[PDB]
């Protein structure tokens, strides 16, 4: 679990989406795995804009943030889930490091702020939902 908290806007992984971001909706995409509610309290995270390919993610399975070089986002095949049917993810980046399934919803950093979020895993890799092209989390 785990979202990142930008002005009045929660983003959380949208198949980890409760009633209550379903309610207050303001964005969703199910090809980026992604769902932006509001919120009532602001927020403290920033968004990076940049082009940083290193960075940090928090894994709640090990209570550890390691550091990860990773991909530029791109169309990236997912096989079916509990969650979603065959499909190609876009806006994905992916590394080398450890994750499960509750792991989605940790954060990934850089110097600039927060890159996104764990959306992916399995087999000593980990998937992250790019957030550095929602131009619009910074206003509003
Ligand atoms: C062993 C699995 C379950 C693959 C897994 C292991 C470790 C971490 C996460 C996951 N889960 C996963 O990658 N899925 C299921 C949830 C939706 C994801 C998506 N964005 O389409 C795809
Ligand atoms: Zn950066």
């Amino acid at each position: 679990s785990g979202a990142i908290y930008v002005g009045n806007y929660r983003v959380v992984n949208r198949h980890l989406a409760t009633h209550n971001d379903w309610a207050n909706l303001v964005w969703e995409d199910s090809s980026r795995d992604l769902l932006v509610s509001s919120t009532t309290a602001q927020g403290c995270d920033t968004i990076a804009r940049c082009d940083c390919q290193t960075g940090v993610y928090y894994c709640s399975s090990r209570r550890k943030h390691y550091p990860v070089s990773f991909s530029k986002p791109s169309l990236i095949f997912v096989e079916a889930s509990e969650y979603y049917p065959a499909r190609y993810q876009s806006h994905l980046m992916l590394a080398v490091g450890h994750s499960e399934p509750g792991d989605c919803g940790g954060i990934l950093r850089c110097q600039h702020g927060v890159v996104g979020i764990v959306s992916t895993g399995g087999n000593g890799l980990v998937g992250f939902a790019d957030v550095r092209d929602l131009l619009w989390l910074d206003e509003e």
